[PDB]
């Protein structure tokens, strides 16, 4: 409609002027606190990872010989080679940001400690390039440091050691980059590979129910478990980042998807289940996930496959994507979603099933009225055409009054109980 298009505007200008650097095009401080305090909290996202920081040299006397307008092409310039060097690290998708002035800040999740220091030192080279263009004249460029991130990690401290880091590089006149102090990176491809042959990963299952009657059940979430040597079982933040590592992750949605589907014949509830971008770019991978859907045509009706906002293919393949999952009887819909509609663009044609919003908005949504008002500016745009939303993470009695207040669909999360075993 001319009515979606418009409300999706004002959502985008909302998001853009809420969460984007307006200089650079990346996102700001805000929302780069908002991921890091959430980031840091949920089982199924990695626990561990690394924080890197950036800082120009100089700032204020670029400023003084160069001009304003000469300094902020510069700040574009090292945005952009950022984003360069960050786009290799998938998992820093939608986490690289523009703090202050000339501080940077990306958030790397699951990232190990060899890779940090690779990307300190292909970012290092990169920038070097904007002393030779003119760019700069400072021959060092900027500063950078990575420090080191665990699950129930402060996001205080965090950042306190980013700043340490940075600090670090600073007192070395030598070398711009420091990085603050596997594995085991062979015990994790083996008892991944072995795990995967032997279908040793459990189907656990989290309830999304109606965000106005909570007692009704819309479905069940399916998410991968692995098991141990002594039949305990793994969480995904621990082990997904190993699969993307290895390049395994479409051998683990091929097996959960003929597990899934083994499993739902014995009952009639409804359930969604992710499909990676992994499994999306290898055709071999998805003609045999259309193979799979195809002989279980009766349980399309009940199965919903999720897409994160982060992992959309292009606009094209997603279109056709739809097209085909529709013909077999399956259904399709966002998870994670940030309401980046002009990456969607053709979603009013797309009759997805619903878009679950990323936790990282629902968080704390009832004392944070930027989060409550963005959420509401994309509902408007959904509610336009018939696009039910439904909020992740949803934590506390008071984010549960909010999101039933906005008058979204479902609501997921601790609240309504964790993910456990079952039918």
């Amino acid at each position: 409609a001319a009515l979606f298009q418009e409300q999706a505007e004002r959502s985008e200008k909302l998001r853009t002027e809420s969460y984007q650097d307006n200089l650079t095009g990346l996102a700001n401080r805000r929302y780069f606190e908002m991921q890091l305090n959430a980031r840091v909290s949920n089982p199924e996202q990695a626990s561990s990872g690394y924080l890197l920081l950036l800082r120009v040299k100089d700032l204020a006397g670029l400023n003084q010989r160069l001009g304003g307008q000469r300094t902020d092409e510069l700040l574009k310039a090292v945005g952009e080679q950022l984003s360069r060097e960050c786009a290799k690290y998938p998992e820093t998708q939608n986490l690289v940001t523009r703090i202050r002035g000339g501080e940077f800040a990306v958030l790397a999740p699951g990232m190990t400690r060899e890779e940090a220091l690779q990307l300190a030192q292909s970012l290092d080279s990169a920038l070097s390039s904007l002393y030779a263009t003119g760019a700069t004249d400072v021959a060092a460029v900027a500063s950078i440091g990575l420090a080191p991130f665990a699950h129930g990690d402060s996001p205080q401290a965090v950042l306190s050691l980013g700043d340490q880091a940075l600090a670090q590089a600073e007192g070395q006149g030598e070398q711009n980059w420091a990085c603050l102090d596997g594995d085991d990176h062979h015990a994790w491809h083996r008892l991944l590979d072995q795990a995967l042959n032997q279908r040793r990963f459990e189907l656990f299952f989290q309830p999304v129910v109606a965000a106005q009657d909570t007692q009704l059940v819309l479905h069940y979430k399916v998410l991968s478990r692995l098991l141990d040597e002594q039949g305990q079982t793994i969480p995904a933040g621990r082990f997904l980042p190993w699969l993307e590592r290895f390049g395994w992750t479409a051998r683990l949605d091929r097996l959960m998807l003929e597990r899934v589907l083994e499993q739902m014949a014995g009952h009639e509830e409804s359930l969604a289940l992710n499909l990676s971008s992994a499994t999306l770019a290898d055709p071999q991978a998805l003609n045999k996930v259309f193979e799979i859907l195809r002989a279980h045509s009766n349980l399309g009706a009940r199965l919903t496959l999720e897409i994160g906002e982060e992992q959309l293919p292009e606009q094209a393949v997603l279109e056709q994507l739809t097209r085909r999952l529709r013909e077999l009887g399956f259904s399709l819909s966002l998870q994670r979603f940030g309401g980046r509609f002009s990456m969607i663009g053709n979603l009013a044609r797309l009759g997805l099933a619903y878009l679950k919003i990323d936790g990282s908005y629902i968080r704390a949504i009832d004392q944070e009225s930027d989060k409550r008002l963005f959420i509401e500016a994309i509902q408007r745009a959904a509610h336009s055409i018939d696009l039910p939303l439904i909020a992740e993470r949803v934590e506390t009695e008071g984010e549960l009054s909010v999101i039933r207040e906005m008058g979204l669909y479902g609501v997921q999360g601790q609240l309504f109980g964790e993910p456990k075993p079952w039918g």
